């Protein structure tokens, strides 16, 4: 038994910034996953491979409203990796892969 969040491909839990790093390596445009920070809980990053490195974007919340921009807002953040997935809306690349949790 999981939270619908806790079975998706792309999401990590809590692993690190520099764990991140080593997963989404060798490089390859658009393999991404989702991590949170033991700071708060749903204190999101995603991060996602562009470009031959790791491009990191952090969640924030405005009345608890999901955004990586200041622009598009989402309820939770698996409507946000689905908008993402499907064109990149101005992120650097759109979300093609998931690197699948182990």
């Amino acid at each position: 038994a999981g939270t619908k969040l806790s079975l998706m491909p792309w999401f990590h839990g809590k692993i690190t910034r520099e764990q991140a790093e080593r997963l989404l390596y060798p490089p390859e445009t658009g393999l991404f996953l989702v991590r949170e920070s033991t700071n708060y809980p749903g204190d999101y990053t995603l991060c996602v491979s562009s470009d031959g490195k790791v491009e990191h974007y952090r969640i924030m919340y405005h009345a608890s409203k999901l955004s990586i921009d200041e622009e598009v807002y989402f309820e939770n953040l698996m409507q946000l990796v689905e908008h993402y997935t499907s064109d990149a809306d101005g992120l650097c690349t759109r979300l093609i892969k998931p690197k699948v949790m182990e």
